[PDB]
């Protein structure tokens, strides 16, 4: 066996070893030691193989594997721009905590600065954005030395696995990891073993990490959580402005519109918050003491009043009856004000899209939102999120990739569902169109390749500085004839054939024709009515 | 104000210094000298064009830096731009392209505690990475702070053409900013640099029976003009003496001259390599090439002695014509399709003044396999990187350029064609590059020929396109997409046609939209014998 | 000025984040919050230390900062000071050291047109700039509270106070050329304790050894374990397990405390395939030798009991080692490094302060089996440099005096011990104004073999390199160490070994030169290895 092809398959299986169940495969010459070793695993189910031909978008499709189930996620390509092309789906995973891999392929560093084809700086590319860029080194042809290549191999793959998942860190991440390989790349015409019952070669729990943090539930309290907040069954009760990411630990629930008309006398923040401009502006009124609670060792900067960080409160006393009547009153008030304000609108805008498709949502099902409008849509509907998992790219909210995070949630969620009988779990997908239509390359999945079994993708569709003038003409891109080019079913329907559509019972597209016109005066009306 | 006083005078003097388009995307916040560039725009002094993919972006600006030769802006807008224009900057560092990213840093905000959004790449990439510094409020300094603004922005331009160092490139160029003095007389640039040349003078025995093997970035060399050449398509000819590729192993060179960067044929890094012929590599710029480090001089021309063997001069020519009729007479009794019959097709439909841009994979390759004379013709690719990402936009930024030199050339002629030739793959991945608004420049005259195998043939070439490998390389390696190409073009408003391989010509022959797809539909399981049969009938 | 109100600001939230120390040099450039600096300086809120060696200022704040546990800040001045302080920060880094390294960049002027290097992406733990500070008086109180979080974010970052992996940070202040932080003295933003767990099941039946390096944590339920310790290594019971009987016994399982650097014997047993190796360290980064560890974590869940002839074998294979050293070095007839290294080891008293430096020093302290038990080991392990010892010494001397009087008596001795080329490559470290802190129970004790002892000891120390390595590895100088210590006004004294103790029994800052021999080192180290 050559010393590419036993490298490859000592890794492949190393990471197997290490959890992950899902590998993003792009095609090339240089990677084909990792192409052949992770064709040969998918074959015999050890993972779910995924191979798209857009490095960047394919980023995406291995968050989109990563969130929906929790698992760490490689990305393979071969070098150059392919490993570029990584870099947007590598600064959202760094942002998001998520546990990506890109697993490059490189030609020997001995060729770096000779001119040789297809060869770059690869090594450090990334600089700062991942947890760690680790090298795995040129595999010697030396079979006296196969037992202690065997160990460092091992040990470096376990290395980039814990960087990725945050196992000792608590902070989950992408990882660069780096495979200079040199010819014969292909199989030759047993691979060394890894430790005893399927362990990884260094195991290492998942680490807890425990700060705790002392507040006073008797002052008034406003719980605000955002993308990457834990869950505080001891903060329950409390009334809650919580993104459409955010786990809600209680049943308290606080509308954000609500928020602006309230005084509370403290701030607990859960994780992340990126969304709300009316969270933003309180965070940002210096006067009003801000606790950052967090599931790791960062915490937003988002108020210069954090007077403390903590992982988790040590809660005395209990909020005000009256505290908390006031702030439920209010919640109602805002929400009605919302759904009347809809009612009496003529015109089906993309909130009222938003507004449907939370309605037909239900427990079990996996929500994936476009990170710019749709995760605002319908957070004003007054989504009601309890048992339901949403998605959302909310560490840079980027444009790039979100029909392929989506379709990389429904199968990991799926899959994570066929490993334990019913009929899998619904994915339903809320995108803008412009963000549609950038990643509508996203939606190509080869033949041969996995298909989400129940994803639909719902296109509010709204046709729609000097870079701004390119949004002062309707782009009129024919969505169906780019679900037609994808081979991806596409059905052109009305807001109210939403919800029945829904429940008819693999991927497909359903487009809602939407006015943006009006949408100034849909939001002065709700911004009256309060 | 200061900061919009500092913009006009920069945007004033990239102007000056030949900068004719400006690339930027909407983002996060507003574009680096956005006001000033409007107002250039407006006045016809600079052409902007504007797309939501920052990464189609980056590579429309390589089209229109290397359609013209032209140092090009792109506007950075957001936090992910940084990341996007990642593929572009590294080809621009290897293809020597004169790509200059333009950054508004806030120097009154916190940094490190969560817009830049920076990677590794910068640090390895550019040229140069200049900030200009916060336009201080002092009316009396006026003349003092022009001078000093036109002077650190000629620096930039001079960093990105090579103007001193012979080594065009990326340059990073920061005009801070927190939230029109004149420049010289007769629109001359601040501080003027005149023509540099670095002279390495190599003496070369030409008796020796010497190849020459041209790749990118290869001069012109009036001296080899004789010798047997292998050029690669974008490789500038310097005579009359073309080798085919594939006559090269039925040959015995004993001396190599290599011109710029090749990257093409296994056969010639297998003579490059080769300890027992002395290669001589010529270059335009510092950089210069090797294969396995058997490269025994480097320089930038030649001081030839003596001439070649008549014997070996015809013995190359015959060998030459063998390889041409192989696969002249292998592609007709061929019975399917393939991108070697969409290139040989394209090759014969090519007239000088044309510019043909060649997506990476087989298209550049075929088409020096079916022995496209370039002379008369201008070729471009993106063989700094070799990637399959960003050729549309390539295409097209290179034909609005050379477009644009052509209208400006006040000829009354219709402009010159722009002719792609682009694998399957290629046109996928760069799918996005099609959608222009209607606000934006489009080419009168761009044709995309995609040669549409269904996957990426050039691997049914290497090793894992062995019948061993059959059971498990169509997947990992052919990757069959099934996409329809003509609705994809249908949704962006894109004229596209698909028609077979012997229309292809005279339909190149007709005109019809400024920008149109034709698609050849080939086969490639068959391409591994096809090329088989070539090089048994060499 | 607004500036002048955000240097205030920031150096008043530094203080309150418990930085006691700050190290300047003069530059071409006014220092960072050199004026806020000298008046908390003034006031006694912070100490200033100045130095000209930019390399040597930067291992006094790493001295500064291992002496106590304390954050400490470098004030950056000029062109030359990224480069200088590149070891320093480096060595911070790896020893997980809380250092500060201070910029004041200039965003009205050009960059780019003609001082970073490429270590600053590897090596901080956080790069923060505060950006320029805005001249509007409506917003004070916003801008106070902006100021102080970044400066308590800084201080996260630099102690581990999140990330239980204290290093350094860059911490940016620019500029163009009091608002009040929270009652009771305390931090803008409060981070309280950090624990990161990790437990692992450890049976200590199996025939186990504890190996224990730089940064070991403490583990009471490990105390009884045979032991190989480090000098830097806590210690958490009394079964010493000396280094040479290591490669005499055969343990089942080791348990790898910490990061260890020491010992041929050690790596090869970590380095075992049929060996599990179970790393237990107090941060996220562990080590490995050769790809062997089998799991790590932070601590150990332990079931079992070592066996009672496994405990005595080890102890009786380690007074085995230590008698055999210990007679070897007696019947010697000429004094080596390991001769005055046992010599400090039997000088040294609870309370004191160790600091060694690499080569030979570190290495013959545990080859004399000094008991580290009450006594606060420092030594640069983190890249085991043979620079920045002296003002290393200096600072931790600096320090730890200063904990102690702000507790009476006088203040604990901080004993150094360092090879000759240590001495000379970090000699300007001796070089103090009169006008800067001095330590005043520092004494730094130079073991005087004239050249590299430990490469008497290695592959080119065999006698077919007689002829070349003295050269190239013993590299001789002559140096005449009593007057370079007369040159900077120091306290010196040459003595003999027996005289160490005494002497140290009795000037703040003084040096105790021993004349020591290698040329015999090896042949001394092979009567021990023969003896063994
Ligand atoms: C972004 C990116 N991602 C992956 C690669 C690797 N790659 C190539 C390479 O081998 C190119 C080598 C050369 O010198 O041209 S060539 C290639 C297949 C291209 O298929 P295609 O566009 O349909 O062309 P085809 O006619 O099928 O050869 C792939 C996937 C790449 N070059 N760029
Ligand atoms: C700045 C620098 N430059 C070179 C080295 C290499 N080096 C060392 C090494 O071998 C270090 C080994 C260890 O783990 O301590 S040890 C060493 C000799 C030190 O001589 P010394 O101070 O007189 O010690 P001695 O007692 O004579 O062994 C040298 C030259 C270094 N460590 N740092
Ligand atoms: O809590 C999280 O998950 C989280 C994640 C992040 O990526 C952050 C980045 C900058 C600042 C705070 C962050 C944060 O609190
Ligand atoms: O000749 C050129 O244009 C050229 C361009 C490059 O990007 C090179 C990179 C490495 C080594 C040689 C190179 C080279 O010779
Ligand atoms: O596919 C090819 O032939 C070129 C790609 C290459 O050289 C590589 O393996 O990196
Ligand atoms: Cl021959
Ligand atoms: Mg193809
Ligand atoms: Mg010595």
């Amino acid at each position: 066996m050559n010393p590419s092809t036993t490298q490859a398959r000592v890794v492949v299986d190393e990471l197997i070893r290490g959890g992950v169940r899902d590998v993003v495969l792009c095609p090339g010459s240089r990677n084909a030691p990792l192409a052949f070793a992770l064709q040969d695993a998918d074959r015999s189910g050890r993972i779910r193989l995924h191979v798209r031909i857009d490095e960047r978008t394919a980023g995406y499709l291995a968050i989109g594997l990563a969130i929906g189930a929790g698992a760490p996620v490689c990305v393979a390509m071969t070098s150059g721009t392919a490993v570029a092309n990584l870099g947007p789906a590598v600064v959202e995973a760094n942002y998001a905590r998520v546990p990506l891999i890109v697993l490059s392929a490189n030609r020997p560093y001995e060729l770096l600065g000779t001119g040789a084809n297809q060869t770059m700086e690869q090594l450090g590319y990334f600089g700062t954005q991942v947890r760690a860029s680790i090298s795995l080194g040129l595999a010697e042809d030396a079979p006296e030395r196969t037992s202690a290549l065997n160990a460092t191999w091992r040990s470096a793959t376990c290395r980039v696995l814990a960087a990725a998942t945050g196992a000792r860190t608590a902070n989950a991440g992408p990882v660069h990891f780096d495979i200079p390989l040199r010819e014969p790349l292909v199989p030759d015409p047993v691979t060394p073993p890894g430790r005893p019952a399927g362990k990884p070669w260094t195991y290492t729990p998942p680490v807890t990490f425990d700060q705790p943090l002392d507040i006073d539930l008797s002052v008034d309290t406003v719980v605000i959580s955002g993308h990457g907040a834990g869950v505080h069954p001891n903060l329950a009760a409390l009334p809650t402005v919580a993104e459409p990411t955010a786990p809600r630990s209680g049943d308290n629930p606080l509308h954000p519109l609500a928020l602006p008309l309230l005084r509370p006398q403290q701030v607990i923040m859960l994780g992340r918050p990126t969304l709300h401009r009316p969270v933003s502006v309180l965070l940002a009124d210096a006067e009003v003491p801000v606790f950052a609670l967090t599931t790791g060792p960062r915490w937003p900067d988002v108020s210069g009043n954090s007077q403390a960080t903590g992982t988790r409160a040590v809660t005395t006393g209990a909020p005000r009856p009256a505290w908390l009547d006031r702030c439920a009153a209010m919640n109602r008030h805002a929400i009605a004000a919302v759904r009347e304000q809809l009612a009496a609108h003529p015109l089906t805008t993309g909130l009222h899209v938003a507004a449907a498709v939370s309605h037909a949502l239900r427990p079990g099902d996996q929500l994936v939102l476009g990170a710019s409008n749709p995760v605002r849509d319908v957070a004003l509907a007054g989504l009601d999120t309890r048992g339901i998992r949403v998605r959302s790219n909310r560490g840079v909210a980027g444009i790039d990739g979100t029909v392929s995070t989506a379709i990389g949630a429904a199968l990991a969620y799926e899959g994570a569902h066929e490993r334990t009988p019913d009929s899998p779990p619904r994915t339903i997908a809320l995108i803008g169109d412009l963000t549609f239509v950038h990643d509508s390359s996203g939606l190509l999945i080869g033949p041969t390749e996995p298909i989400p079994r129940s994803l639909t993708i719902v296109v509010s569709n709204d046709n729609g500085d000097v870079s701004s003038r390119i949004f002062g003409t309707p782009h009129d891109v024919d969505v169906g004839a780019l679900c037609r080019a994808y081979h991806v079913e596409s059905r052109q329907i009305e807001v109210d054939e939403l919800g029945p559509t829904l429940d008819q019972p693999g991927m497909r597209v359903l487009e809602v024709k939407a006015d943006r016109s009006s949408l100034r005066q849909l939001h002065a009306a709700i911004k009256a009515a309060l």
